[PDB]
């Protein structure tokens, strides 16, 4: 009925403008950003929600020298972050998994993806189609051959883990809330907010589309005022100070 553990996991971090966590804001200063994946025990076993960066990003901060986001994008990961070891370490093997959950496609959640050949990957109907095609999807993000488990709108993937569509900052991202055995009722926006005044004081960060970003926020905000859930934002170094992480759970 609840989820035995939850673990974030750190997976790595990548250094953006600051534009992109207030979209009103002119470019210059740089931001250390964490990039997180999420470990689920469950009773039917354990679930992976998101997978890290590329293993082109390795060692390669200038991964995006050439093309449209030179400079704009700076990924900082290591050996250690390519999501096998850190599964790895956390004492598992792809084959492992009974799910993984892509909150969406973007370079930083998806990119070891390709690592899972077996394992059902869920993702919104909506983005798998927009990363067929829209140009900020890495070929990493979108391989034609796994074993997709591709759903529509709100799901509940065991009891315990319910997934929220929350569409905007890109065409199909979900949300999760999350009913663990320790702390109750947990909100993972994921990208829905990079970070706490994206999300209180609905301050525009980056995203496809403002205005549906906007619209799902106060969707979740509903949810928020009947659930009244602990709440952890998608990139946000200030609450990042203060999380429990692996090995730590919530
Ligand atoms: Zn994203
Ligand atoms: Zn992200």
């Amino acid at each position: 009925m609840t989820v035995k553990k939850l673990y974030f996991i750190p997976a790595g971090r990548c250094m953006l403008d600051h534009s992109s966590v207030n979209s009103a804001l002119t470019p210059g200063k740089l931001l250390n950003l964490p990039v997180w994946c999420y470990l689920l025990e469950t009773e039917e076993g354990p679930i992976l929600v998101d997978t890290g960066m590329p293993e082109s990003a390795v060692n390669n901060e200038g991964l995006f020298n050439g093309t449209f986001v030179e400079g704009q994008i700076l990924p900082k990961m290591t050996e250690e972050d390519r999501i096998v070891n850190i599964l790895k370490r956390v004492g598992y093997e792809p084959d492992d998994l009974l799910y993984i959950i892509s909150s969406h496609l973007h370079w930083d959640h998806a990119g070891g993806n390709g690592a899972f050949t077996n394992t059902p990957i869920i993702v919104q109907r909506t983005e798998y189609e927009a990363a067929l095609h829209r140009e900020e999807y890495m070929k990493e993000c979108i391989l034609p051959h796994l074993n997709y488990k591709i759903i529509e709108g709100d799901y509940e993937v065991v009891p315990g883990v319910q997934l929220l569509y929350t569409p905007g900052h890109s065409p199909g991202h979900q949300s999760l809330f999350i009913e663990t055995e320790q702390s109750g009722s947990v909100l993972l926006t994921i990208d829905a907010s990079y970070t706490k005044e994206n999300f209180e004081d609905e301050v525009p960060f980056a995203g496809f589309d403002p205005e549906l970003a906007l619209s799902s926020i106060k969707r979740l905000k509903e949810v928020v005022k009947k659930e009244k859930p602990i709440i952890f934002f998608g990139h946000d170094i200030e609450q990042e100070k203060s999380c429990r992480v692996f090995p730590e759970y919530i």
